[PDB]
């Protein structure tokens, strides 16, 4: 169980990272984003956290752009309320790391490459997915022209 802290309040993890309840409470995590279609929302009935499911598959066909704004408003909410947010998908964090990078691109005005450099430096293992990479590329261009 190794929840990588990207920002003071924003943590990246995987399938098993999201089940270490004690770890989540030590870190004052109040919000969880589960970026799968099929994994359960872990610890839902213990009513301790606010959840958001981004029902996405790890393919070269899945669109994630659609989930970006939804996910940023929920990270902003964990920040405005002084709590931490965990975002996880499965092994290799393809889906969840795509979203973290997009957040760092909009709400830190980092570049694409520089966000990836930054995340991979805190979490070494990241599966490649050129579909998501290409979608981050057009997100970067929609930001530099101000369509967001
Ligand atoms: C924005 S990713 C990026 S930008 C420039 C490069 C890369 C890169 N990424 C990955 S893995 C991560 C992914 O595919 C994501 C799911 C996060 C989109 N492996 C190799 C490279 C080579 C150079």
């Amino acid at each position: 169980a190794e929840l990588t802290p990207i920002l003071p309040f924003l943590f990246l993890g995987n399938e098993q990272d999201a089940q270490d309840l004690d770890t989540m409470q030590r870190l004052n995590i109040g919000y969880v984003i589960n970026v799968t279609t099929h994994l359960p929302l872990y610890h839902y009935e213990k009513g301790l956290f606010n959840y958001k499911r981004l029902p996405a598959t790890d393919s070269n066909k899945q669109n994630l752009r659609q989930y970006f704004e939804e996910a940023f408003e929920f990270i902003e909410e964990a920040h405005q309320c002084g709590k931490g947010l965990l975002i996880h998908c499965q092994a290799g964090v393809s889906r969840s790391a795509t979203i973290v990078i997009a957040y760092l691109m909009k709400h830190t005005r980092m570049t694409m490459t520089d966000a990836y450099k930054f995340v991979k430096g805190k979490r070494p293992i990241i599966s490649v997915n050129l579909n998501f990479m290409g979608q981050l590329l057009e997100f970067e261009e929609d930001l530099n022209n101000g369509v967001t």
